[PDB]
């Protein structure tokens, strides 16, 4: 709204003068303004991160459980329960921690130096002070501390890639706009943590701190809102369930042993029969919920960040590696990401070649030995280092890149013909131009923008030098020019300026008469793997989206090329988007594709109207712009050149810069949930039938199966290593050809259900007959004999949850070597259950026999025989 007024009514607005504030404003300005600083408020307290685990349902029930443990004198049952949950939250403490964002990177965005007028002394002084209404310089290389409009140009660029993400210097004009422009094109103000490039200007602070547009970027990083794991919400949504489902137990195992004391014959002792309830009540809690379930799926997602470090791609967060597999929306940056950040040409234009394509060759690309030096022989004023990091203006370093590209090298042409000329300061109007001597006779450089250049070139170069042509030369080169402009390239003018002749010095007046040899329009292309990078997305059912900060000139070409918009297609402005409310935002939503010149407040907002729609989104970006989208996103990835701004708020960084790995990385994702879901339906499944068991043990009061200690024993570790070995079933790639998963399908949809209820009643119908045999020989043997034919059933269930609908011959039975290789693991286990040490902890009957075990063993055997033998309920329910 500022940008409008201008001179004296920016002045007048903030009812401070240009000149100098005498310093007794800043003595008051700094006390309601504040300084120009950014400061975190995070209190991140210890208390809040443990009060906040228990609002898990999951938790609490398990608490209760552990302190009646202790009532009753089972201490030992009782701070097993409080160690694993510890677990659970240390677990769930650390994961958000890493994910907390740093104004590291905020730090030193605004160098700590702004010459400042202070009572009318030119001083320089930290950014700190600097507040409203004060005056600052700016000479070249500054970094701009404070966002601001500045009345006074000296021609100067300024870089705004840290704002905007372009790497490219934008001119800025002090002359009034009376328009709404995108934040990018306030040509007539700058802004904290952009780089000067050129020149030297005085701005106007126009507020600091927070309200500066770097520091309202920092309040929209401080909201940290959303990401919520799938995984976790579809958790809670059936944790909720069961969380009810416990506490609808624990109310029939009082009311029955309450209901067996009105009926109970002539003397009953009430406070055995409640005690006696709460032994079951209890067991039946620790027998539901799964204690290793956190530190199991904790374990499997270390898988995925493995699988991905060998592909170049870091993970700093664990469950983001399922987040993968869901994903649907991908949301880019067209520079810095799409591209290298690095320019060059294919199409120059020439009269002789007459080529739209581009040929390399070691000094034979050009007819004649003249024709290709003429092009740019010393226009480039860029150096490349020993290192050879990137150094000067970026339009002019695709030349020498361009001479490199030829396997010409430019240390042997800088050398053989040496600049002479004064060289003319550019300007807004102006061009700078070199002169240089040659063997017998010199030449003026002139390197010109195409829309000014010809204006004041008559003469034309080619075959020779050649009259000026105002007719049939300027059609062709309007039309190349316009073919060029349609295609959305820069294009420069290269002359050779030869009419003067042994000059002292160079004066600006002959700027006429000029020679052209040509003109050539470059473009940043994008990386050589994107093409199959989106190819592949298509194909593998997520939208991928563009949200970039560019012209839309360039972004319409952008996309075209790649395919994922038509060339008729027309993109949305972030002022477009200014003016868009919500309420058609969704309905222009799916539609929307590519966006152009937008702000780091529009990027963020289009992640968060995806996500309204029901989709889990992606966000890759880099620089400091795209970092709001990083964080806000479901998972956001990062490239290794990007600064380490969005590299620190990303939930992935890939170093390598091969894109194509992040498509690799959808793949595993939805493999990586294909286990753990196969996975978590194995170790409920045998939850499921050892509360069959105790709840019919509890109908004929038979005393409580498997004691306290002993049922915690089996979820802690017996069932840990199975759980993994099918947390690493082959992938089964054909399925990753469908549409991504639906955030709101059950954990057991897709049919595993159906599996999980059958194979968790064929559990607890053997580990009852069992108890039978075992009750009818003594009360001491069933406990011990349905514990056996327990913790044997659920270690045999893994050959059947291999697959909900694949049996265990046929399919490879050394097809997996974990999953032999933790079976072979907790029979040894369960061997150490009968030692004579520890028979006694393990309430195991001394009177135990081996063919009383070969009894209930070969119960637990004939249990998974029935689960491979509803083979023929699952063929018959495909025809
Ligand atoms: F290309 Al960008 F933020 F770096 F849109
Ligand atoms: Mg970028």
């Amino acid at each position: 709204e500022i940008y409008r007024k201008s001179a004296a009514e920016t002045f007048t607005q903030l009812e401070a003068t240009e000149k100098g504030l005498t310093t007794s404003e800043v003595t008051k300005r700094q006390e309601k303004y504040g300084f120009n600083e950014l400061k975190n408020k995070k209190k991140d307290p210890l208390w809040k991160l443990f009060l906040e685990t228990f609002k898990d349902p999951m938790v609490i029930v398990l608490v209760i459980a552990a302190l009646v443990q202790l009532v009753l004198g089972e201490v030992v049952e009782s701070l097993i329960i409080f160690l694993v949950l510890i677990v659970n939250s240390i677990i769930s403490v650390v994961q958000t921690r890493k994910a907390e964002s740093s104004l590291d990177a905020l730090r030193e965005m605004s160098a700590p130096v702004a010459k400042v007028i202070r009572d009318g002394s030119k001083q320089s002084i930290h950014a700190r002070e600097l507040v409203p209404g004060d005056v600052v310089i700016l000479d070249a290389g500054d970094f701009v501390p404070a966002d601001g409009r500045l009345f006074e140009s000296g021609s100067l660029k300024i870089d705004e890639g840290m704002l905007t993400g372009e790497s490219e210097a934008v001119e800025k004009y002090i002359d009034t706009i009376p328009d709404e422009v995108g934040l990018g094109d306030r040509v007539n103000m700058v802004f904290s943590g952009s780089l000067v490039v050129y020149g030297r200007g005085m701005f106007v602070v126009t507020g600091t701190a927070s309200e500066t547009e770097i520091g309202k970027i920092a309040g929209l990083l401080e909201t940290a809102e959303a990401k919520q794991t799938p995984l976790q919400r579809k958790l809670e949504s059936f944790s909720k369930k069961l969380g009810l489902g416990i506490l609808a137990l624990c109310v029939l195992i009082f009311a029955v042993e309450a209901g067996r004391v009105l009926l109970g014959d002539n003397s009953a002792d009430m406070a055995t029969a409640i005690l006696n309830a709460f032994m079951f009540a209890v067991a039946v809690a620790v027998a539901a919920i799964p204690e290793a379930l956190s530190s199991i799926v904790t374990i499997v997602l270390a898988v995925g960040t493995n699988k991905m470090a060998k592909q170049h791609a870091i993970i700093r967060k664990l469950p983001a590696v399922e987040t993968l597999g869901s994903t649907s929306v991908i949301c880019t940056d067209k520079t810095g990401t799409l591209t290298q950040n690095k320019m060059t040409v294919v199409d120059y234009y020439l009269p002789d070649g007459t080529k739209e394509n581009f040929p390399e060759s070691p000094e034979n690309w050009s007819e004649g030995e003249r024709r290709l030096i003429h092009i740019a022989v010393l226009c480039n004023d860029s150096n490349i280092n020993s290192e050879g990091k990137e150094l000067g203006d970026p339009t002019e370093v695709a030349l020498i890149a361009f001479s490199n590209k030829n396997n010409q090298d430019y240390n042997e042409i800088r050398e053989k013909f040496i600049r002479e000329g004064e060289i003319p300061f550019d300007s807004d109007r102006k061009l700078m131009s070199t002169l240089h001597t040659f063997n017998e006779n010199k030449a003026m450089l002139t390197k010109g923008g195409p829309d000014v250049m010809f204006a004041r070139c008559s003469y034309v170069f080619l075959d020779g030098e050649e009259k000026p042509m105002t007719e049939e030369i300027l059609a062709k080169l309007k039309e190349t020019n316009e073919e060029f402009s349609n295609q959305a390239l820069r294009v420069l003018a290269y002359g050779y300026k030869r009419m003067p002749a042994d000059t002292t010095e160079l004066k600006l007046e002959d700027e006429q008469d000029i020679v052209l040899v040509g003109l050539t329009a470059m473009i940043d292309p994008p990386r050589e793997a994107v093409y199959a990078s989106i190819e592949e997305s298509k194909k593998a059912g997520i939208r991928t989206v563009m949200i970039t900060g560019d012209h839309k000139t360039t972004a319409q070409a952008i996309g075209r090329d790649i395919g994922l918009m038509d060339a008729d297609d027309i993109a949305l402005t972030g002022q477009e988007l200014d003016a868009m409310p919500e309420e058609e935002l969704d309905k222009k939503l799916e539609h929307i594709a590519v966006y152009a010149r937008v702000s780091p407040e529009n990027k963020i907002r289009i992640v968060k109207a995806w996500q309204k729609k029901g989709k889990i989104t992606a966000m890759t970006g880099d620089g400091v712009n795209d970092a709001p989208a990083l964080k806000q996103a479901d998972i956001g990835v990062a490239m290794g050149s990007g600064t380490d701004v969005a590299k620190d708020s990303a939930a992935m960084i890939l170093t390598d810069d091969n894109f194509v790995s992040i498509v690799d990385a959808v793949g595993v994702g939805r493999t990586v949930f294909d286990n753990i879901k196969k996975s978590i339906a194995y170790l409920f499944a045998g939850n499921l039938g050892a509360i069959i068991a105790i709840l019919f043990a509890l109908v004929l009061d038979w005393i409580n199966p498997f004691t306290a200690l002993q049922l915690l024993f089996i979820n802690l570790v017996n069932d840990s290593l199975p759980a993994i070995a099918l947390g690493m079933e082959k992938a089964e790639p054909d399925v990753m050809k469908r549409k991504p998963r639906d955030i709101n399908e059950g954990i057991f949809a897709g049919g595993t259900m159906r599996a999980v209820i059958s194979r968790g009643v064929l559990i607890g119908i053997a580990v009852i007959i069992s108890q039978y045999i075992g009750m009818q020989i003594s009360p001491e043997m069933s406990v011990a004999m349905a514990f056996t034919t327990l913790i044997l059933a659920r270690t045999l269930q893994t050959f059947a949850a291999r697959s909900n609908v694949q049996t265990a011959f046929g399919a490879g039975f050394f097809s997996n070597k974990y999953v032999i290789g933790a079976v072979l693991l907790c029979f040894v286990l369960y061997g150490i259950t009968v030692l004579p040490g520890a028979r006694e902890i393990f309430s195991i009957p001394a009177s135990f026999g081996l063919h009383e075990w070969s009894i209930a063993a070969g119960l637990a055997l004939a249990a998974v025989v029935m689960m491979e033998i509803i083979k023929v309920v699952q063929n018959k329910f495909f025809k």
